[PDB]
């Protein structure tokens, strides 16, 4: 991260150990379940691409899953180079990624005057798009066909029901409860959920089919 | 949370490492028993609203509880626009801006450390969650403090703990013990403590 | 606890983290073994009552434990109601000192003025844990004898071990030991005794 | 590392007991996997070399490998006093070998990196051990008759990781193997998607 | 311990959960073996009686080995009142500073006027700490005998483990270092005895 | 170690427990192996002699070596003795910086004063090392002679305990790693030429 020095400066911070490992227990743990996206940023909170680099390739395995990433960063690299063909340079795709681009540079950019361009952020959003598409990827149940299983807990079910639906904002996710969720439910529930009338909340529901 | 750097200026400070895993395994291992709210409470202290949200998105399972918690964030959200009706200066903080939906880190401190119509916008979002967390402890309680009953030869120290555990969640004592216990508590005549009673059935 | 802010006012700061596991595990771990006393007083150190709260709140199990320490807590706040009967803090009554009907800043304000809320707190919560220990303690002090092959040693330290949660040392000794302890005569040091018997 | 004492000049600090241990643990763990060049990386930031070779000889084992490096580092020593003829630093100054910590702050802080020079010569011989601990070529990773696609790629993709290691300019001709040495219910599905697709676009296409 | 509060003067500071698991810990693992004794010091170092008790009170078991160091520390709390017999601070007793009779912020005036209240509560309790050490010592240092076959270092780590808690080393060798080792005369060292036994 | 106070005056500051554990967990794990020396120098660095005594006799076990480091602890303080014969603090002994005949305050001032600072700390710590190597030649059971390779020990393994051994007595000869290599690889490896580098010599036996 970056810090100001007792000279008021802005310098480098190495990325902690604790940090580090903890990133690479949530991976291992966490595989690519829909919350490893804010495990992510939480563990990359105020980091620039130098430290970024540090927990991508610290990863051990899934290195399919970091092939997609790195793929995805290339993408989004070059769509920033076509958008943008004693003084500092102007950062380039690659810039942005940590790839041609030191620590001290990365820091000039996003804390500069005139046209901070905060280099971490925008490659964070680089590299959730490509866990977002990891995350679509080891969900492969679409939220049509999450039916509650005959001897199912409705409590369970409505877990599958929206962990499907998060690993797909949050007005498509309503239009899915008054929809997917009563009709798909089992024979047990749908009898007492029908019974609850139009407008009853979700708490409501895993109530009544207690 | 929200720190002084060298210079003197409030500057956020990221959630630590050792504080979001805390919550994470607390809620894997406390699901949503009663002492999971002290547990919010202590682990999202001084935290802003941005640090909250990425404890309760931290969260793999309960994705059904979490959107339990939603619905209560945007009841109490819509009571504040209510009551609060909406250059150079920030805005003033919506009922989403609360939640931590539509405004940023830098937002948020500057809410709440202001000198002028201080607003502490991470105390009541915090607020707003412990009454979503509530509604969860009641619904995963599995019993009815009445089908607590003492085994025929279940130690009276191990039944009141399931007792008073099952009424955490949300004279009846006496009757539901064993026969044995049963002869022994009414023999103790009226006004005996809970300490009386654990001892008398040792 | 308490803190200073930059100004030089009087602030709460939350109980950390660690020491709020620190106490979760010694529940979990030390149950009512008679050190749970000074685990408490060590992690409850300067804290308000709010803290404190937390601290018995934050316990999973074990509740029909923290049910007799709120009657313990109701008794003793009674007893501080009977004692003590326009733009300034109102007088903290017992359920102000149990910090169940005071907030965080009141109770900073009782304790920076003088009345210390958050020491009287941990007496009462001391007073409940005293009688839990006892409870727990499943062997009386009568039934501690030594082992015809125990070492003097290790009945030593289970004789102390059951006097803590609540003449006698000599007579349940062993008969190897009694001897040489009455030819030492009465009003021996524990060491002159721990000596005498390896 | 390098701090700023309370009268604000540079003076050497000491690595931490904590970063020292996790890069113990971290050799003990990972043995020579490719992940222990971003651990070395990591824990070795901000470091003098002074505090480099705290890290090297703490190891305990793998004293073989640590002749591989310090072959490496005399072969990079070399290249540094023929290109390079306090006083300016020699090759083994920057190895730790013959300055002293002050020395070594001083050049740094004036300047040249001596710490970022000989993490540099490291990470060039623990690409060597990875490399080396290697056991499967690339070539014998193929997909078995009912592995899923999804377990075959990060097989191949670990395989790949730890012999294109001691490479500059990773040859990206290699991934072409994926298709090849893919099961034929995939191949077919890989073959019918043309090539130019990305590897989600073949992940999903085999699930 | 004792720290500076903003305004500079000088306040209690509670002992970390940290350090207080690590005194728990220590003595759990250490039982009472020599090394006990640095861990003490340096775990108690900077603190105040009321510190220290927190310590020892906090210990589970040992509560024999624990009533022994009690016993100690009135024995040296008395000869302190022997020796030492209005607005102001009272001169501290024996009992004062074991912490038995004085609080925190009487110890540490008394500190930071002095008298280091601490450092000779810590030094009453090594003594009985060093009768401990001294009592669970299990084998005198003529039972250590380099065996038939065992190598002469290892002898000598028995042989110097069991003399910590209380020309011999020469003697109680095996027949096969007794020849090398006097046929090195007198004065050789202990590093020197170790090669020519290898 | 020392710190500066609220008043800027130079006092001593405990060793943390997380330092003294970490000391003894390595002293319980890595015996004497030779990377006990790097432990000692991180966690003792910046320790006065009082400190580093604290982690001394913290050690519970290896009385036996911790007897062969007093004796020359010893010998270093006489040599210093030998060599450095009304308001301030008297002029350091060889016990001194021992720690053995001073308190932590006199440590402090010898290493802070701005003229003739004496680093007792340091110096000391200098002594220990010196003892340690000792110790850890000792435990080193096998001279590098009797280091063969077994008749179906992988080369890789063999290299390792071969400078493994070699680290624990600057020689560089690699002359006994191909003589003791077992007769598949010396075969191989004698074939390589002279000049090869251990990578190649390791990659040539896989």
């Amino acid at each position: 991260p970056i810090v100001t020095n007792a000279q008021g400066q802005m310098i480098h911070q190495c990325i902690s150990p604790r940090t580090l490992n903890a990133w690479v227990k949530a991976v291992e743990e966490k595989a690519f379940n829909p919350e490893i996206i804010p495990m992510f940023m939480a563990l990359s909170c105020g980091a620039v691409p130098y430290d970024i680099n540090t927990m991508l390739n610290a990863i051990g395995g899934h290195q399919g899953a970091l092939q997609v990433l790195k793929e995805v960063i290339n993408e989004e690299a070059a769509e920033w180079d076509r958008t943008h063909p004693g003084q500092i340079r102007e950062p380039t795709g690659s810039d942005i990624a940590g790839t041609t681009s030191t620590q001290q540079e990365q820091i000039i950019w996003t804390t500069r005057g005139a046209n901070s361009i905060p280099v971490g952020d925008i490659y964070r959003k680089w590299i959730v798009l490509g866990l977002n598409k990891m995350v679509k990827m080891y969900s492969p149940v679409s939220i049509l066909d999450i039916r509650q299983g005959p001897k199912e807990p409705f409590r369970d079910y409505v877990d599958r029901f929206y962990k499907t639906l998060r690993a797909e904002t949050q007005e498509v996710k309503n239009a899915a409860t008054e929809t997917l969720l009563v009709q798909n439910s089992n024979p047990d529930c749908k009898q007492i959920l029908k019974a609850l009338g139009p407008g009853a909340t979700l708490e409501e529901m895993m109530v009544a089919c207690q």
